[PDB]
């Protein structure tokens, strides 16, 4: 009873984890793909103004 | 099991503060997107402010 | 047992980390208004 | 006995979080003082208007 | 034995969230690297300016 609704608790939390841990992933992914754009606006720039 | 009923209303508070936080990082996730679009619709007004 | 004590003492600390993210998530927005005001600020100028 | 296990694991897992929690704030220090360096420069380039 | 199980899933949380400290650790260098990037492009667009 205990020991198994306590597994199945801790399956849940884990699946909630897992989750949460895609999405932060998935915002790196994009925080880079930003600083990657970021650095080629630069550039445009650079080239714009010399 | 009064201990073991303390620890399953204990884990039950932690998880509603967590399910709280992970809402306050979604929005804080969609607000920092909202963000990365403005940056990129100012970036095209400066290109077109050049051309 | 000692489990009880121990937990809530985590769950200050993790209190506590989770009002000095508010507080960023904080400080962040009002960056991102400070962004918006300086670039609505610059585009007054340059239009 | 298994609660004083599960006692010494804990603790390694408290001691673990710390150094987590230690590196964001760090981080933290390291973003308000870019957020400043920001600013002042948003001020320098202010002189250019 | 179900204790057994508990400390086994305990060790497979650990290096689950081992992983997760990795990757925030490895954003936190990307971030300084970035802001690296920032302070030099700051100081190239203050020349063109001077």
């Amino acid at each position: 009873a205990k020991w198994d609704q306590w597994s199945s608790d801790w399956q849940t939390w884990n699946a909630k984890w897992d989750q949460w841990s895609n999405d932060w992933n998935a915002w790196r992914s994009d925080w880079q793909a930003w600083k990657d754009d970021w650095a080629r606006w630069n550039q445009r720039w650079d080239n714009w103004a010399t």
